[PDB]
């Protein structure tokens, strides 16, 4: 099934935008914005200049530099909670399942490899985001 | 670029298996056991569904009720666990088996056959994986 072979990167982008921002996305714009009601919402989608070994240090340094209060709404029968600043913000600590895919599914060059995927992540959250309607939602931002 | 082009299913094996597999296993190894008294016979049972459809998480939800688990914590490199007579079973539902669908439906512009082989493939490449990192004692995969 050679279709069905993808990067690591647009594999988990795809995942990520599934799991905890198009559940988001779908919401504010049903509701015509975040209700526990906030008119003006923004997904702040915060990347990591650099894709390095423990991705998981480099957002943790990030989170503690942001000061997040937590809130909730209902969406497909499940309370779904959410870090906000009204700014949604959402680390993308799925980053670090790239460098795993690649190690364990492989038998300076690597750092370039990496900054490809990187970059492959995000233009895939832009595509399906653009592609659903949510690209003035959405808002990917470097540290 | 063509070498780190691989099925989603193996993609996400591997990143189950580093973000939790291993890093439970690995504890395992060091401890001797499970450090809450350390438990000398640990295994994780990684609980698979028969079929993967959409609302992979209603299935995990259908799975959960039939199993009794209590909460404990270690610390490698702070982690929850959920267990089930010196010999402990941790228990681990793969929750990311609903990534599967989510790449083919998102990265693509009889069906039932793909997310089927898909399901098996993300098996096998955890036991690959597992296998050659020497945890493959610790693992064990049943299904309902």
């Amino acid at each position: 099934d050679s279709d069905i072979n993808f990067f690591p990167s647009s594999t988990l982008a795809a995942v990520y935008y599934e799991n905890f921002i198009k559940p988001t996305c779908s919401h504010i714009i049903n509701n015509g914005g975040l209700l526990d009601i906030y008119k003006k919402c923004t997904i702040k989608i915060i990347i990591p200049k650099k894709l390095t070994s423990d991705v998981n240090s480099q957002f943790q340094r990030i989170k503690a530099k942001i000061e997040t209060k937590e809130l909730s709404f209902e969406y497909l029968g499940r309370p779904r909670n959410i870090n906000v600043e009204v700014m949604i913000i959402d680390f993308p600590t799925i980053l670090s399942g790239i460098n795993y895919a690649i190690s364990n599914l492989l038998p300076v060059d690597y750092e370039a490899i990496l900054s490809r995927e990187l970059e492959r992540f995000v233009y895939t959250l832009k595509k399906i985001a653009l592609r659903d309607g949510f690209d003035d939602l959405i808002k990917i931002v470097d540290e």
